[PDB]
């Protein structure tokens, strides 16, 4: 039936309803450290958040979405393996059930706790909807999340989960500054592949952060309790909202670092 996470539903089952599920440049991949290419022409990223406008968060069945106005070039990505400028539109996390499992991309075959996936969408092509369909439309910036210290930007995104906690409920959330969620380091890996949830469309720029943000396992206990499920249903808890490794095929990882 519908897609999800589950033994009948699950990554596994994705490709009879979306036959891309087994393209040549499909996310996440393994990050190989040793065979990356440090390349000398990539130029430092360019996150400006300053200006950024969020709205609200929702519950959509499969995760918890955070969206900004992405009217104006508020909230911009550029630099980096990009060519033109690109609008935040939304960011969401994958988790697991356990701190051993969570996030998509795997370094050197690590998993984290989780990984936050921050969304834009390229200006050349005017709205999210058209970008999707161009193989340069997106540029997602990924973070690593692994359990030690709390994150102190974190925690009002925490505090609000209780407002959504099934399918279909939404909150308004307004002046949450993204700014919070960024690693001190901004090198990263690079590779061309997909969105990891269905369509599952090839039109994705990767930037991967080397270094990771720590979070308390009181914060992420709370990413846990939300449901998969619409209210009055029975109770299905949201974890392990991952999809596994790709094989890489035709691909090389670049690295902004030596
Ligand atoms: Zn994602």
């Amino acid at each position: 039936h519908h897609w999800g996470y589950g033994k009948h539903n699950g990554p596994e089952h994705w490709h009879k309803d979306f036959p891309i599920a087994k393209g040549e440049r499909q996310s996440p991949v393994d990050i190989d450290t040793h065979t990356a290419k440090y390349d000398p022409s990539l130029k430092p990223l360019s996150v400006s958040y300053d200006q950024a406008t969020s709205l609200r968060i929702l519950n959509n069945g499969h995760g918890f979405n955070v969206e900004f106005d992405d009217s104006q070039d508020k909230a911009v990505l550029k630099g980096g393996p990009l060519d033109g400028t690109y609008r935040l539109i939304q960011f969401h996390f994958h988790w697991g059930s356990l701190d051993g499992q969570g996030s998509e991309h795997t370094v050197d075959k690590k998993k984290y706790a989780a990984e936050l996936h921050l969304v834009h969408w390229n200006t050349k092509y005017g709205d999210f909807g058209k970008a999707v369909q161009q193989p340069d439309g997106l540029a997602v910036l990924g973070i690593f999340l692994k359990v030690g210290s709390a994150k102190p930007g974190l925690q009002k995104v925490v505090d609000v989960l209780d407002s959504i906690k099934t399918k279909g409920k939404s909150a308004d959330f307004t002046n949450f500054d993204p700014r919070g969620l960024l690693p001190e380091s901004l090198d990263y890996w690079t590779y061309p592949g997909s969105l990891t949830t269905p369509p599952l469309l090839e039109c994705v720029t990767w930037i991967v952060l080397k270094e990771p943000i720590s979070v308390s396992s009181e914060q992420v206990l709370k990413f846990r309790k939300l449901n998969f499920n619409g209210e009055g249903e029975p109770e299905e808890l949201m974890v392990d909202n991952w999809r596994p490794a790709q094989p890489l095929k035709n691909r090389q990882i670049k690295a902004s670092f030596k």
